[PDB]
DNA sequence: GCCGCCCTGGAGAATCCCGGTGCCGAGGCCGCTCAATTGGTCGTAGACAGCTCTAGCAACCGCTTAAACGCACGTACGCGCTGTCCCCCGCGTTTTAACCGCCAAGGGGATTACTTCCTAGTCTCCAGGCACGTGTCAGATATATACATCC
């Protein structure tokens, strides 16, 4: 299964960032800073087969 | 034999040190004396509590778009060097007025004490000016419709 997690703070989601970092897991993130067409791009690739 | 010249010793006067006594600056003491202290009373300034409504704040979003930023070029200006000349500085000499010490009388102004009265504080009562909200009204603006006209 693949997993969503929601947050409210930005913040919170880079202490995530940095903790699959070290950790090494394949990891996609989405906040207000990405700009769309960023937004496209891990979309499609979160989506692809 | 008589007179003139060189060498060396003790007593009279100048100076340093110490003690007694008189004068300048400052502190202790005393006396007045007025303002700080103490004690009591009372009114109110402010602390506290309570309710209502509005602004700020942390952290996020999304969109737009104009400002910020980076880069390349070019050229204008800051800066350094050199010349030049002129004007300010240093010094010597002469003048002159600031400074200090003097009249000569008189008014201005700071105090001390006293008298008086006008005016501003305080209190009570009242009313109208200021703040807020609203109905209404005339000027400004936009369009509806009818008449003269060019192609």
């Amino acid at each position: 299964h693949r997993v969503l997690i929601f947050s409210q703070m930005v913040r919170m989601l880079d202490i995530l960032g940095d903790y699959l970092s070290i950790k090494g897991i394949n990891f996609q993130r989405l906040d207000g800073t990405v700009p769309s067409a960023q937004r496209r791009i891990s979309i499609d690739h979160f989506n692809s087969p």
